[PDB]
């Protein structure tokens, strides 16, 4: 499924603000499944707590969007499990400089 | 403190748009405390999951904003622990009809 590897592409140009790193290389992303007309995508924050405003969720909502065939997205934003610095990624770890 | 029961009047004219009832009486407010120019509410949603616009938590912060002295409403939303309708008050049972 050729749209998986798209729609992880789209992802990787995501950055959380606080960390200025993408939300696949920061481990932010639990699930993803693109499934047309549906996309749906379980993730965390980089802190505890609802924000009044979830923008990194609606950046992700908005990049998966634009799937060819994708007409809704469902974005479910979760602390189960909590996240850490260690669920980060090989990658980042060399951007960071570990 | 005559401003906490000041508080409470005002968070209970903040309704929950999926249930029809304040979040007071609904008991979605888990911890209170206002003291100038600082208001703090530990507060919780009827349904898991962080949505993309907090609107709940948003109109709580601006009822609270509203206290004379406080200048900074910091409203904390979290699923610890998580709600359910046994929260509900014994004012909220009357209006529903238990
Ligand atoms: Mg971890
Ligand atoms: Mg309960």
């Amino acid at each position: 499924n050729p749209l998986e590897a798209q729609a992880w592409a789209l992802l990787e140009a995501v950055y959380d603000p606080e960390l200025g790193l993408d939300v696949v290389n920061l481990g932010l992303i639990y699930d993803l499944v693109v499934e047309p007309p549906r996309a749906y995508v379980r993730m965390t924050l980089t802190t505890p707590g609802c924000p009044l405003h979830d923008s990194l969720g609606e950046a992700v909502r908005q990049a998966l969007s634009r799937l060819p065939g994708v007409e809704e997205v469902e974005v479910e934003v979760t602390f189960e499990p909590p996240w850490t610095l260690a669920r980060l990624s090989e990658k980042a770890r060399r951007l960071l400089g570990w």
